[PDB]
């Protein structure tokens, strides 16, 4: 699924993200739409590592979900990536939250340190009823 900007904002709200862990709604909306334009079956491989980035809000197989093909990686959300790649966002918002938990916070995403951080974000939330 591809979520309009507000329909986003307003699923997000509703799922408890506004404010959690001191993160603004606006900073997560700047996040997935930086990350994967709020399409939640996008992916990334990365041939580097051999690891793949799942969904809205791009996690990584290394350490936050298991694709049983990621060599040494964990599975710190205790999901399968593909809970990752649902319509429902609900799963994918619990491991974000988890992603979170960690000493960096949001800055766990370096998409969101080049587009998100010391920026203008409340555009990103105008109008949504939020
Ligand atoms: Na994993």
């Amino acid at each position: 699924k591809v979520f309009e900007r507000c329909q986003l904002a307003r699923t997000l709200k509703r799922l408890g993200m506004d404010g959690y862990r001191g993160i603004s709604l606006a900073n997560w909306m700047c996040l997935a739409k930086w990350e994967s334009g709020y399409n939640t079956r996008a992916t990334n491989y990365n041939a580097g590592d051999r690891s793949t980035d799942y969904g809205i809000f791009q996690i990584n197989s290394r350490y936050w979900c298991n694709d049983g093909k990621t060599p040494g990686a964990v599975n710190a959300c205790h999901l399968s990536c593909s809970a990752l790649l649902q319509d429902n966002i609900a799963d994918a918002v619990a491991c974000a939250k988890r992603v979170v938990r960690d000493p960096q916070g949001i800055r766990a995403w370096v998409a969101w340190r080049n587009r998100c951080q010391n920026r203008d974000v409340r555009q990103y939330v105008q109008g949504c009823g939020v």
